């Protein structure tokens, strides 16, 4: 089997991407944030505290003839931005772009934090990291990909995110028309439950390539590119007037600037992030200070190749017995 679904930016800045997902019988379509940095599929639901729902589409398990309570199971998760959610669990039929998994754990939110409530466009999360990170207790549950894997033509999925445009998530096949040149594959460590890999270095604009190992994760659920402070400083030093603002929460730059590109290494290959991809616009409406798309990972504990990096590439998440990551230009 295979699946193919379009993923769409939630706003003009590509702050996140949503992908339609069919849950239950008859189908209830929710727009979920596909997140290769976590491993829970959770949704706004008929069980979500009413005051914490503001415009989201909800899953109502009582209206699904294939829904079954996963008796006694609960979940609770917190993310890198301090957001959180928790609740109980149903199993139900879940389909993504024509690919169907029966008995998928669908985690129903009883509570969500303010950032989720305020995000009217995101109806929940679909985790695509390794199932070892799944938070369901007392019986840990498998991700949609984990469940689908054996049935797939190939045990892979791909992320093809657009810059200020829709893109594609494919399951079970590699679309050879979707990228240019070749795909460079690189080793993955699953020790922390992430798609963790080691970049071979970086360049700023037309500058020389710096060969240096940068361990990080491929994370579609993180908006920006988070790298060591040394690397981030070298980038922003090439933008006149750019500076780190503790009050704003990171590097800002004059909205009048032209941003340089940023290159990262994948083995001997190179992925070039155009300067425009690194612009996240005025810090507040009308401001002439703009927020940067490359930020320090210093206060995170891990480097994160988020959407800013991934959208510059065609990315293969290879879930073979020995997992690997592939990157191609496009
Ligand atoms: N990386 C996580 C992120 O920190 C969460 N935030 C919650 C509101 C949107 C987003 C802000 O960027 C979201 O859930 C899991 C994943 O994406």
């Amino acid at each position: 089997s295979t699946g193919s679904a379009t993923t769409t930016p939630i706003d003009s800045l590509d702050d996140a991407y949503i992908t339609p997902v069919q849950i239950g019988t008859p189908a209830q379509t929710l727009n979920l944030d596909f997140d290769t940095g976590s491993s829970d599929l959770w949704v706004f639901s008929s069980e979500t505290t009413a005051s914490e729902v503001d415009g989201q589409t909800i899953y109502t398990p009582s209206k699904s003839t294939t829904a079954k309570l996963l008796s006694g199971a609960t979940w609770s998760i917190s993310y890198g931005d301090g957001s959180s959610s928790s609740g109980d669990v149903y199993t139900d039929t879940v389909s993504v772009g024509g690919l169907t998994v029966t008995g998928q754990a669908v985690e129903s939110a009883k509570k969500v934090s303010s950032s989720f409530t305020e995000d009217s466009t995101i109806d929940g999360l679909l985790g695509l990291a390794f199932s070892t990170l799944n938070t369901v207790s007392p019986t840990q549950q498998k991700t949609f990909f984990d469940n689908a894997k054996a049935s797939l033509d190939s045990p892979v999925f791909t992320a093809d995110l657009g810059y200020h445009a829709p893109g594609t998530y494919n399951f079970g096949f590699i679309d050879t028309t979707a990228y240019t040149g070749s795909i460079t594959y690189t080793a993955v460590s699953t020790k922390q439950g992430f798609w963790e890999w080691t970049s071979t270095g970086y360049a700023v604009g037309s500058g020389t390539f710096k060969s240096t190992s940068i361990d990080g994760i491929a994370d579609t659920g993180t908006t920006l590119l988070y790298l060591p402070a040394t690397v981030v400083s070298a980038y922003w030093a090439q933008v006149s007037g750019a500076k780190s603002s503790s009050s704003v929460g990171g590097y800002v730059f004059p909205c009048s600037a032209t941003l340089p590109s940023f290159t990262f290494g994948v083995g001997s290959a190179r992925i070039v992030i155009p300067g425009d991809y690194i612009d996240f616009g005025p810090i507040s409406t009308g401001s002439s200070s703009c927020f940067g798309g490359i930020q320090s990972s210093a206060g995170i504990g891990i480097n994160i190749f988020g959407d800013v990096a991934l959208k510059a590439a065609f990315v293969v998440f290879n879930g073979a017995t020995t997992p690997t990551l592939g990157f191609a230009s496009k």
